[PDB]
C-alpha cells in the first residue's frame, strides 16, 4: 500500500534505512564477504628454484655454479651480475688502495680512519709514485675500486624455474604452479605471463626485472632485491581450475633508489686456496647482483553449513535490531 | 510451573531457543572459545640445528661438512643423499655429453638448442665414435647424466638435533624442546616420538621421512623437501608442564610426486681449485637431497579480568537480545 | 534536572552505566582503538646487511669474508667469534681423539659408541702413550676439543649495516631506516640508539649484544642467536616524520642459558683443497659465533570515511542497545 511505502513522508526513509541495513548485512557482509564460508589462512607452501644460463665475464664463461649464490635452490638466491675480483691475496703487509685512506703523516694512520682492508700498522707507505696511504696488516693486496667493471649482459636472458607447492591443510587441498598435465614440450616452449600464462614454471630474469619496473642495465650495475610474490587466493566453492597463482613483482630495496649513500646490493666472499707449500691464498670477490625473494601468500574458502547458520542468524538479528532502532528513533522525533 | 515451561505448545520452544542461545554464547563462545582469555599470537621462536652421521659415497667417507648444506645449522638445511660428480673441470672447448644436444649439422648448433653447459661455438663435434653433438665453450668436460648413481643408504640413520626456543612476549613466558632437567644421559638415549616423547631433541632422519609418509629409498633418489612443523599452542591457565611442542611432518614439495617433468629436489654447486701454475679448475657437483624446513607456530592464552568482564557483558547482552527477539517473533506469529 | 540525574537513587546509576557504555564504545573502541582507521597488516619489507671489521685470530687477520657466513648480506648472518681449526685432513684411518671413545678391547668398538669422526673399523688403536681409543675411517686426523681456544675480542667492535626498506602496499607508502637526506658524513659519524637515533644504519655489534642483555665475553665463547626486531607501527594520519622504526633486542636461543647439555651455537664447515697430485685434503672448522636475525614487523593505519561510517553507526547501535537494556533490567528490579 502507498500508506505502507510512506507511513509518513518520513517513514519512506524508514523503508530506505531498512534497505541499506538489508543490503549491507545480507549483501556485502553475508555474500560479498562470504560469511557462509569457512576460511583457511594457515596456508602451507614450498618453493624450489633452479637457474639456467651462461655468460661471459672476465673473459671466462660463467654458469649457474658461478653466478648463483647460495646454490641450494631456495626461494631466495642471488644472480651475480657484476664483480670486482682481487686475485691471489695473501696474508701480509701493504698500503690501502683507496683514496679515502690517503697518508702523509704516520700520525694520520690511527683509529679515526674508516674500517678497511685490515688492522693498521700505524705506519705510512707509498701505494704509487703519485699517492701515499696508510699501511695495513691483512689480505694483500687490498681491493681496487678505481675503475668501474662491466656487467654480465647475458643475465637478462637467464631463466628461473620456480616449483611452488601449496596446501590448505583444513580442506586437504593441494596445488602447485606446475600442473599435473605439464609436459616436457610445455617446459620447453611455454611462456610465462602473470595473466596470460600463470603456470609456466620458467620465468625469464629480464622479464622479472621489467615486471618489477626496473631497468636491468641499472639494476645489474648497482645490484638490488626483487620480490616475486605468488598469491593463492582460492574460492573452493568454485572450480579447482579457478584456483590459480597470482604473480606480483616489485623491487624490495626501495630505499636504495632514493639514497645517495647506498644505491644497491652487493656483498663480499672469497675462494680459498693452498699452495703445495701449504701457504694460504684466496681470491676476493665483490659481488653485485639481483636477489630474488619468492614470497608466497594465500587464503582459501569453502562453503560450510556451520558458519552459514551462525552468519545468517547473525544477519537476521542485525537487520532486526537495525529496523527496531530506526523505528524508535523515528517515533520520538 | 508447567505453564512456564509451555506458555504455549509453541513457547516450550521459546525456552529451547533460549537454551541454544544460552549454550552457544556462554558455552562455546565464552568457554570453549576461551573468551575470558587474553591471547598472544605474536610467538617468538628460534631454531638451531646440528646433523650427525657418517656415510660411504664414491668410495669415500662423508661427514656433516660433506653432506650438509648450508652448514650454519639453521631451520633449513639439506642432507645430500645422491651426487653426480664431474671431476676436474677447466675452462675450454668441448662437445655437450647429453643426447638432447645431438648434432650432425653446424646449422643445428644455434639458439634453438636448450640451455646447457656453456655458450655455443656454433660448431659441431664428436663426443664419441657413435655420437656427435654441438660444441660449447665453458667448464669442461660437460656433466654426464648417462647412468644412475647410488644414494647414501646410511643417511636414513643420521640424526637431527633441534634446539628450539620459543617465547610469548606478552606473558614473559619462555620454553623450549630442551627442558632444563635434560641431561647428557638423556641426549644419549632418549627416543623422539611426537606423542610419546616430545622433548627428545634428537630426531632420526629416517623417522622424519616416515612420519612425512615418504619412502626414504625413493626420496633419497629424487631429492625432496620435508617439513617439520613444531606447534606451541599453550593454555597458560593450565600447568607449565602442559605446554608441550606438537610435531607434525609432511612433504612440502607435493607437486613433485604428481609431476613427470620435475620429480624431486636437486641443485648444483662447485668446489674451486687452483694449480701451482695458477690455472683454475673445479669439481662440479649435482646434489640430490632432502631439505628439512623446521616451521614453528604458536599461540598462548592466559586468564585476565579485563576480557572476562567485556566478554561476559557481551555474553549477557547477546543472550538478552536473543531472548527479546525470539519472544517478539513469537508474539506476532 | 535533579530528577533527571536521579530518576531514583538507583537511576543515578542508569546514567553511570550509560557513561561507561558511552565511554567504552566512543572512547576506547572508537578512538583509542582507532576504529575510524583502515589498517594494513600485510607489511612489505626488505633487509640487506653488511658487516665491517678486522680481527686477529690464530695469528692471522680475519676480515668479513673470513668471519661472516653466509656472505650474501641477508637478514640472517653469523659472525664467527671462536674456532677450532683442524688443518689438512685427508681421507684415511686413525684413532678418535676424544676421551668419550676410549678403547681397551676391540669389542668395545662397535655400534653403541656415540656418533663421531667417521665409520668404525671395529679395531682398537693408540692415540697416545697414555690413551688408547677406537679406530675410525674418514677425514684424518680427528678434531681435538682438549683445550679451549680463544675468541676474537675485536668482534665487539665490528659494525652491522642494516638497510631496511618497508612498504604498506594499501597506502602506497614507502619508508626505510635510511632517510633520503642521509649523507656520507652521517654514515661516518651517526651513532645508533633505539630512542635517540633510530635512523643510523650502523649498529655496533657489542651494542647489539648489550641491548640483548648479554655479555659478549660469554656469548662469543658459547655462540648464540640474537634477534634484532625492527617494528614499523605507523599512524599515517600523523606526520610522515612520525613513522619511525622501533628497535628491540633479545637473545632468541633462550633455552641455551638454562641448559647444561647445549649452552650455545656452533656449526662445522670445511675448506676444500687439492694437491697438484690431485689427492684431496681439507681444513675442518668448528665455528662458534653470534647469529643475528633481523625480524621486521609492522602495521599501518589511515583515516577513511567508509570505516568511520560503519564504526560510528556500530557505536550508536551499541550505546543504544546498552542503554535500552540497562533501563529494562532496572524497570523489573
Ligand atoms: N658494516 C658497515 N659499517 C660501516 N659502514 C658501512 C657498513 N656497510 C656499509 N657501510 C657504508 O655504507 C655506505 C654504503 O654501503 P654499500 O655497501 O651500499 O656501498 P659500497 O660502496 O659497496 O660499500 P663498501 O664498498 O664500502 O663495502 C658506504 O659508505 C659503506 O662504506
Ligand atoms: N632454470 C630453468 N630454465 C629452464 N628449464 C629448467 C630450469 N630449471 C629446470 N628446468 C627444466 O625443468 C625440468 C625439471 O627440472 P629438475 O631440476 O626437476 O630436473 P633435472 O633433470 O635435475 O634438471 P637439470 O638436470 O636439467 O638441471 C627439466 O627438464 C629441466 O631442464
Ligand atoms: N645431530 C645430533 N645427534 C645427536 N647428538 C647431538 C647432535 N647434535 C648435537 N648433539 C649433542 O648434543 C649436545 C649439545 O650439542 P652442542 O652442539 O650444543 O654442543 P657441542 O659440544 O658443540 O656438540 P659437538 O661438539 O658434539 O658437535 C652434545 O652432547 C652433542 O653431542
Ligand atoms: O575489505 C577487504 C575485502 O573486500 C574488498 O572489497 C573491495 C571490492 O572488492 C572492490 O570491488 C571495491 O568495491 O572495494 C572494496 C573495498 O571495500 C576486496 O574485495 C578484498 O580486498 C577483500 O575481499
Ligand atoms: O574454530 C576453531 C577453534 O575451535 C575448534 O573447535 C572444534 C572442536 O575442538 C572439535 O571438538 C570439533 O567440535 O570441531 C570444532 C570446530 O568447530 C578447534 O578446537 C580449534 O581449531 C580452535 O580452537
Ligand atoms: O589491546 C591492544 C591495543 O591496545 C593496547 O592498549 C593498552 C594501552 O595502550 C595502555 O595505555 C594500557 O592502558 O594498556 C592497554 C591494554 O588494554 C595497546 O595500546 C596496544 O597493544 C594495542 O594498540
Ligand atoms: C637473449 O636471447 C636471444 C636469443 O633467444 C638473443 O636474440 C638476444 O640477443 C639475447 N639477449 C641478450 C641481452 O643477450
Ligand atoms: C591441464 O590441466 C589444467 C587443469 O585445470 C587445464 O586448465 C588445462 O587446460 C590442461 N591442459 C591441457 C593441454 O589439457
Ligand atoms: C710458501 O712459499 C711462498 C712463496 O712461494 C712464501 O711466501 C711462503 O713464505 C712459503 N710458506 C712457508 C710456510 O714458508
Ligand atoms: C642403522 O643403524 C643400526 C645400528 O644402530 C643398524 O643396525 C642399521 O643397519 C642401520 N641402518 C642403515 C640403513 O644403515
Ligand atoms: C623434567 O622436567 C619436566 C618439566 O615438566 C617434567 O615433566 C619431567 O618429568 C622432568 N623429568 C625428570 C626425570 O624429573
Ligand atoms: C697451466 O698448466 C696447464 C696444464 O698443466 C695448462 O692447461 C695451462 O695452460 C697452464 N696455465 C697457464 C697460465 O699457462
Ligand atoms: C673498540 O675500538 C676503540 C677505538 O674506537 C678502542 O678504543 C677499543 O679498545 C676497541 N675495543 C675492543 C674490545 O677492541
Ligand atoms: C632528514 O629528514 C628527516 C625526515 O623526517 C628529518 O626528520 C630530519 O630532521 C632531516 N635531517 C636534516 C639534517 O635535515
Ligand atoms: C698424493 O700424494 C700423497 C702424498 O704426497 C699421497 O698420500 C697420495 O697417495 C697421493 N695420491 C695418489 C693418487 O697417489
Ligand atoms: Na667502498
Ligand atoms: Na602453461
Ligand atoms: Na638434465
Ligand atoms: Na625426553
Ligand atoms: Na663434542
Ligand atoms: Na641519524
Amino acid at each position: 500500500k502507498s500508506v505502507v511505502v510512506k507511513s509518513w513522508t518520513i517513514g519512506i526513509i524508514n523503508r530506505v534505512v531498512q534497505l541499506l541495513i538489508i543490503s549491507y548485512f545480507v549483501g556485502w557482509v553475508f555474500l560479498h564477504e562470504k560469511a557462509y564460508q569457512v576460511r583457511d589462512t594457515a596456508i602451507e607452501s614450498s618453493v624450489v628454484t633452479k637457474v639456467k644460463g651462461s655468460g661471459l665475464y672476465a673473459n671466462r664463461v660463467m654458469d649457474v655454479s658461478d653466478y648463483v649464490t647460495p646454490p641450494q635452490g631456495t626461494s631466495v638466491f642471488v644472480i651475480i651480475t657484476k664483480m670486482i675480483v682481487t686475485e691471489n691475496q695473501m696474508q701480509g703487509f701493504c698500503p690501502e688502495s683507496e683514496e679515502k685512506y690517503r697518508c702523509v703523516s704516520d700520525s694520520q694512520c690511527g683509529p679515526e680512519r674508516l674500517p678497511g682492508g685490515g688492522i693498521l700498522t700505524g705506519r705510512c707507505v707509498n701505494y704509487s709514485s703519485v699517492l701515499r696511504t696508510c699501511e695495513i696488516q691483512g689480505w694483500c693486496p687490498t681491493e681496487v675500486d678505481t675503475v668501474e667493471t662491466p656487467i654480465m649482459m647475458e643475465a637478462e636472458n637467464f631463466t628461473i624455474f620456480i616449483k611452488n607447492s601449496i596446501r590448505f591443510p583444513l580442506f586437504n587441498f593441494e596445488k602447485g604452479n606446475l600442473l599435473p598435465n605439464l609436459t616436457a614440450r610445455d617446459m620447453k616452449t611455454c611462456r610465462f605471463h602473470p595473466d596470460k600464462d600463470p603456470f609456466c614454471p620458467i620465468l625469464r630474469v629480464g622479464d622479472v626485472v621489467k615486471f618489477a619496473g626496473q631497468d636491468f642495465a641499472k639494476l645489474a650495475r648497482t645490484g638490488g632485491v626483487l620480490g616475486i610474490k605468488i598469491g593463492w587466493v582460492c574460492d573452493l566453492d568454485k572450480a579447482w581450475d579457478q584456483c590459480i597463482p597470482k604473480y606480483s613483482f616489485t623491487r624490495l630495496d626501495s630505499v636504495s633508489e632514493k639514497s645517495s649513500v647506498s644505491p644497491g646490493y652487493n656483498f663480499r666472499f672469497a675462494k680459498y686456496y693452498k699452495m703445495e707449500n701449504g701457504s694460504e691464498y684466496r681470491t676476493l670477490l665483490k659481488a653485485f647482483g639481483i636477489r630474488f625473494d619468492v614470497l608466497v601468500y594465500g587464503n582459501a574458502g569453502k562453503f560450510n553449513i556451520i558458519p552459514t547458520i551462525i552468519s545468517s542468524v547473525a544477519a537476521f538479528t542485525s537487520v532486526g535490531v537495525g529496523t527496531v532502532l530506526c523505528d524508535i528513533i523515528l517515533l520520538n522525533f
